[PDB]
């Protein structure tokens, strides 16, 4: 029996239980995006802004339920109307990550017509985060 | 007349007001459990969720009445069911401080009939804590 | 397109999205106060108190409307009624920012007519602030 | 005009105003308490119990009016009942104050006719603290 550790073992959605992507994993991720005719866009957080939150509760009554701080993100540029072209997306990523090296960013994909995100993972984290657990020492 | 001190002077609820205990002691206290035919478990914290306290409270209405956060602690594998071996208790002490040598550890016995906990006490405390005194600076 | 940076951008109401002002610019500010006839006022707060707070909502029922912590600040002597020289002006923002060197400083002025703030901007931020952006540091 | 500072200028109730208390007249207070009849005591706070605060008020509904956590500080023995020495009262405050060096130390007195305390005053506060002015520098 392994014990799967509560200690600096945060996760962060869709993907987070799965090996860290690689390059050519990530790729693959946008082409699914441009095939499916979906809108990409980036999304990026500091450190004490990237995890759900409840310190605006103490302005309220009781109406917390479904609300949480820190839910959203703040936007790299626009969405990415129109782009057919997986290139332009990585590229994005790449220029997003160099502005916002300390940042938590996330690669989203938007449905217009559900009008909802359809996809979304985390692509970069901080060096300096110690919450985290490598695969292999998540369980001991 | 000796003063007792409200200075890092924090317990952890039964025995915690004896001499710490040998390991002659929590033998005979795994020996209790065996006899009667209890369910051994043992579970574990980090320093920062081993006290009680009142954070999600945020979140209420008028609603805390007992609730506080920290009651709960994180299983070490599963109860041990059908066990009727002192030594397999002993071995899994061991094993548990072993994997997590920072956290709190308590050991802990449940009655199925009564359906609750019906002993604990703790059997390991982070070398780093500082808010406990000994036995004999209790008082001052 | 540049990116409006979310991080460490923290603003201070008017002028705040221009260029620092100059001392030239400053003393332009306080001939407007006194073309006008209005009461110039200094108030000043350590950087624990500068910025609009919540903290005291925990004590509230449902009443935290337009409720702020941190909005006053503290007076710096009294306002300056019946001041008709600029100068005068300037040498109580250089006698208040001397004793308070560390304090963010601000400068308001008053119309006792209206019985309402009519301008004000910051004069001072203690040089340990980090929590703000220089203009052309801003969008990235 | 001199400008009362709102920087680490936390006072302590009675008697915070004047200069601190030389011994003679600490052993004055000490005789006013044993003159009238009154009950002397010492009571005593670590650094993080010593002011006032809301934390518990997280927990309630609507109902935190005069309601202060810090205000009860940790009592020294008992209460000096039939104490009519000074010298008795004076060789507690050493004791007390020895066995707690790094606590905010306060003498009270008490009246078991109206029940109520009917002096006190600080007599030790830890040298560690720098939230407080010496008297030549709580204005500038």
């Amino acid at each position: 029996m392994m014990v799967w550790t509560p200690v600096n073992n945060k996760m962060f959605e869709t993907f987070s239980y799965l090996p860290p992507l690689t390059d050519e994993q990530i790729a693959a991720q946008v082409d699914y995006i441009v095939a499916n005719g979906w809108i990409p866009c980036l999304e990026f957080a500091e450190a004490d802004k990237a995890y759900v939150s409840n310190e605006s509760a103490i302005r309220f009554g009781s109406v917390s339920c479904l609300y949480y701080d820190n839910r959203y993100w703040t936007m790299w540029k626009l969405p990415m109307f129109g782009c057919r072209d997986p290139m332009q997306v990585l590229r994005e990523i790449v220029a997003c990550t160099k502005a916002f090296p300390d940042a938590y960013v996330r690669l989203v994909a938007f449905d217009n017509q559900k009008q909802v995100q359809i996809m979304g993972f985390l692509v970069q984290r901080p060096k300096t985060a110690r919450d985290f657990q490598p695969a292999n020492k998540r369980s001991v």
